[PDB]
DNA sequence: TTGGTTTTTCGTGCCATAGGTTAATGACTTTACAGAGGTTACGTTTACATACATTTGTGAATGTATGTACCATGAACGTACCATAATAGAAAGA
């Protein structure tokens, strides 16, 4: 129920992230496993809204998924 | 008077006495092959000192590793020229 609720949070959050890295579903499936990873650790007695500790797991996913491959070589994240 | 048998010399042919170059095996002698004996300058075997390598620990380069807590709620997010005709498909009236 949170996940059917929460795709279009992650397609809003997703197609602003569009630039021309790698294709762009690719950026869907990783943000909804970044949507996943932050409903698996997410906290009740905090009072906040889920959107802006979810926005910073799914950044971090669309992060390492832009930096995984990124060419048809490989480079590593901190370089 | 002329042809032919008979007979005797005479240079030529056969036999015998003399005397010399040169074949014989050898005895040569000279060259060649076969016998040992002292000396040379290597070739193989052996020990010993020092060297490049190769085998170890120790100080620095990167690298995945998990997270950051006001509010972020559907779209293509800029692609593209529109040739030509064999063969089927989903319906529409015959």
């Amino acid at each position: 129920e949170m996940v059917e609720a929460n795709l279009r949070l992650v397609i809003s959050i997703a197609k602003k992230y569009t630039n021309r890295g790698l294709q762009f579903l690719d950026l869907i499936q990783e943000g909804n496993i970044g949507l996943m990873k932050a409903v698996d650790k997410f906290e009740y007695r905090r009072g906040y809204k889920f959107s802006t500790y979810a926005t910073w797991w799914i950044r971090q996913a669309i992060t390492r998924s832009i930096a995984d491959q990124a060419r048809t070589i490989r480079i590593p994240v901190h370089m």
